[PDB]
């Protein structure tokens, strides 16, 4: 890539970046402020329904909740075998953690090893589930590119078809199903739902939240690396324009 | 033929991944549990002596004020007092951060759209981004890559015209690699050099820092230029050891 390219590249991500801080500001700045009344609202309405507690024992309990989550338990086990899997696994693929993380010297010596060797692995195994999910998608798509063929439709036709099949793919699995299972446990909203899913397989990481649960994270991941790629390829297009 | 060779490859990779998952999840068990259990039984302690101080209020109370505590904290305001002293985390220059958090995928932790529109931009937000900020730091690798191969030619010439052996000159090669990431990455940037160098490593491979400090933390071409050539440095690495990973899984199916 040439150095004229790369500078464009740098002025077109920094005013994003510009009109991304703006939009942000403009949705999530008014409702913050709003949020400071609700604590303060929440606060007032504790002390006068509980009368044997005053305001500065209650921020003297909230400082013992910020010393508790700085020191890395949040006031169920964080490291158990179970949570400590799914903790290695949001390592290796990139997802990421909150404040739960490793907080002694072997802890964080061990996860920086962990991941370096774990993160190319991962990788490793997401390029294999791609390559097969392609393959299996590539000989469906290829069944119906040759039926729409033999009845004579054009090629632009043939591609737009190819299209809706795999957003259709992805509006079953990463849409409509976790809209079903995160209205059922949390009772979430389809949009609360559909934001979790993207923000964990774009690898962004939602912070602090069995075979079936690893092959639709394994799939989910494969599925947004395509989505990513083409979006990708779109992009060369414009570019190229 | 290599269908069949395909399929052997990603069975094995998935079996060795579950493998270690499982020691990962052992050794974190075993170096983080012990931590978990003192800290604790300090919050169970302190959460009681509040309730016998306090006789106006109950347990069940106190569950339910303190999941309302965390969850402001989560948000990004500590509830404290009138929350004036607690900076706003949606500023411009804040969610300038928060942007390129998104598109380079580190993340931050918990500090995240809480309106339905935020969330919507932030989906549309991150599916342009990611793939758009992918495009930058091919082009930086690229062109770091051309400056560090430049440089390397003449080491390697000097080491030629020394009478060395081509085992020895690609293993100096590897030093000066793993040097230029000690340097720029390690020594360049009250923290032990432990923290140092779990913080770079967690953020430049892109699983971020998560929330180092409750309610977040607290904030020119020197920092975007060693952020922009730290991830390039780190994907680097990260594909060099995959390259490796493929040679011994290949080594193990092949013979
Ligand atoms: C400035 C940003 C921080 C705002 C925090 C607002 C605060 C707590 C304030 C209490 C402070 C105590 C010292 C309002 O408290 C609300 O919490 C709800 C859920 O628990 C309850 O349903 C509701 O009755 C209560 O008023 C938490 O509300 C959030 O809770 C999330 C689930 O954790 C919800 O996904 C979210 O959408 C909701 O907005
Ligand atoms: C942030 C630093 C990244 C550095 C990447 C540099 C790196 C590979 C890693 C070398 C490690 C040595 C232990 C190319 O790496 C990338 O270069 C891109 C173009 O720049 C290519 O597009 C891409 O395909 C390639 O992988 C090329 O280095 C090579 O340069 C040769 C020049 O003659 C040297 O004869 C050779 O000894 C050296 O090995
Ligand atoms: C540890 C040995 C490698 C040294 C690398 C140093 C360097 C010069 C840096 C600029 C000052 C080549 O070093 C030397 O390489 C010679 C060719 O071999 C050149 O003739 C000479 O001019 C150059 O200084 C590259
Ligand atoms: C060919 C596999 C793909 C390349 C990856 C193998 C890697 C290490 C890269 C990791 C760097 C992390 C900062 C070690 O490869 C090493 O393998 C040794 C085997 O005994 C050789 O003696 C040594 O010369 C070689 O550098 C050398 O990269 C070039
Ligand atoms: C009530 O508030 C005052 C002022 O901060 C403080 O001195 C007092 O000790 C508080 N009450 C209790 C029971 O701690
Ligand atoms: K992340
Ligand atoms: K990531
Ligand atoms: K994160
Ligand atoms: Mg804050």
């Amino acid at each position: 890539m040439k150095w004229k390219t790369v500078s464009t590249i740098f002025l077109v991500v920094v005013l994003y970046l510009i009109i991304g801080a703006t939009v942000f500001k403009a949705l999530e700045q008014p409702h913050e402020i709003s949020q400071r009344t609700t604590i303060v609202i929440q606060k007032q309405t504790f002390i006068s329904q509980h009368s044997c507690v005053n305001s500065t024992e209650l921020d003297e309990l909230i400082q013992q909740i910020v010393a508790a989550i700085n020191a890395g338990i949040i006031p169920i086990s964080h490291w158990d075998l179970g949570s400590s899997f799914f903790f290695a696994g949001t390592v290796i693929t990139t997802i990421g953690f909150g404040n739960i993380s490793p907080r002694t010297e072997g802890g964080k010596i061990f996860c920086i090893i962990y991941a370096l060797l774990g993160i190319p692995l991962f990788g490793f195994l997401l390029a294999g589930v791609g390559d097969q999910l392609g393959t299996i998608f590539g000989k469906g798509i290829a069944k119906v590119e040759d039926t729409f063929i033999k009845w004579n439709v054009s090629q632009t036709k043939i591609r737009i078809i190819s299209t809706i099949i795999f957003i259709l793919f992805g509006c079953v699995l990463f849409v409509a199903l976790p809209a079903i299972i995160f209205k059922h446990i949390e009772g979430w909203s389809a949009l609360d739902a559909i934001y979790f899913v993207v923000i964990t397989l774009t690898t962004i990481g939602f912070g602090d939240y069995k075979p079936v649960v690893w092959f639709w994270i394994l799939v989910g991941l494969a599925y947004f690396a395509a989505v990513l790629s083409m979006i990708g390829d779109w992009l060369r297009v414009i570019s190229a324009e």
